């Protein structure tokens, strides 16, 4: 069935846009997922079947959580194709087979819950990964199913090329851990205020992917409104899950995993757009600046958050 799909020409040129929602398409998004590796790495960098068998594996890898889920994924993986289709040149081949595979993957096996649950109440995961906890597993997850009965996508590659794509999936996926982000971000702002950026440099490169590992985690903030609001409450149901879990243990959770702190998530949001998204789209803007549009739909939306405290 997915071997044999075929895009709807009307969802092609939606797609190549920012804030293009997947919602809609259910039963499309695996293959949507081929449409944009496809129309980024041409036809020929995998076969077909091995690719196909992976994602439905990658799928069948993901829980029903609330949030972090299948759609999230593939929500995930699209952003990352709209920011590499505006700056094909800027990467190489392998980088952008990596990045839009590293997406899908990102989140893979995740269980609802964060790293500091894990770590502060003995998991198994945190057992053996002590920082970027689930991060960790993800990408641990991700050479699992490479590893499967005709999983493996980049088994034609050569060695060399093989180990260096992992080591950019593996980079790609830690980036997305947020408690990393901010010193990433910091960083990348020093590095374009001063003039001293470089693409050339590995480092600098690793930073940049890393920052759009973070653009794309976060992109339900620059769809419209309506989606992005949609999306909140499927993040809050997820938090408000673990924090559920806490308060079993008598432990009382943040106000952000706290359900009976419902009031305080419009307010919670303007943080979050002030504090992590607006300064992420904006260094990403200054360093790519076809990325644009992701802050100016991150931008409309705080505005909405700062319209919907003011009660209107
Ligand atoms: C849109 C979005 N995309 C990605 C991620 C990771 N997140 N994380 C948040 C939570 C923001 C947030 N809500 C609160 C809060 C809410 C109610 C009561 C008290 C505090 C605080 N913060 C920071 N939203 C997002
Ligand atoms: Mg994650
Ligand atoms: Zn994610």
């Amino acid at each position: 069935g997915l071997m044999q799909f075929t895009l709807p020409v009307r969802l092609c040129k939606e797609i190549e846009l920012f804030h293009f929602d997947i919602g809609p398409f259910e039963n499309m998004w695996p293959g949507i997922f081929v449409y944009m590796v496809h129309r980024s790495c041409g036809t020929s960098c995998f076969e077909l079947e091995k690719l196909c068998r992976f994602i439905m594996s990658v799928k069948k890898n993901y829980r029903r959580v609330p949030y972090h889920n299948w759609k999230h994924a593939v929500t995930v993986a699209h952003c990352m194709y709209a920011i590499l289709q505006n700056n094909h040149t800027l990467f190489t081949d392998l980088e952008r087979k990596g990045l839009l595979i590293a997406c899908l993957c990102h989140d893979l096996d995740h269980r609802g819950f964060s790293n500091s649950y894990l770590q502060k109440f003995d998991h198994p995961l945190a057992a053996l990964y002590s920082t970027s906890t689930m991060e960790q597993h993800h990408f641990s997850q991700t050479v699992s199913i490479l590893q499967l009965e005709g999983h493996n996508i980049f088994s034609t590659l050569s060695s060399s090329e093989y180990e260096q794509v992992l080591e950019i999936i593996r980079k790609a996926i830690i980036a997305t851990d947020l408690a990393l982000y901010f010193g990433n971000r910091k960083q990348l702002e020093e590095m374009y205020q001063t003039g001293s950026l470089n693409l050339n440099n590995q480092s600098h490169r690793d930073r940049v992917i890393g920052l759009m590992m973070t653009a794309c985690d976060l992109c339900s903030v620059t769809k419209l409104w309506p989606v992005t609001k949609l999306t909140a409450n499927d993040i809050y149901a997820e938090f408000w899950a673990e924090g559920d879990e806490m308060k079993k243990l008598g432990i009382q959770p943040i106000p952000m995993m706290d359900r009976d702190k419902k009031d305080e998530v419009p307010q919670g949001q303007l943080g979050f757009y002030n504090a992590v998204a607006i300064p992420c789209y904006t260094t990403l803007t200054q360093i790519l600046p076809p990325t644009e549009p992701l802050l100016k739909a991150c931008r409309d939306n705080l505005s909405q958050w700062e319209k919907v405290i003011r009660g209107e």
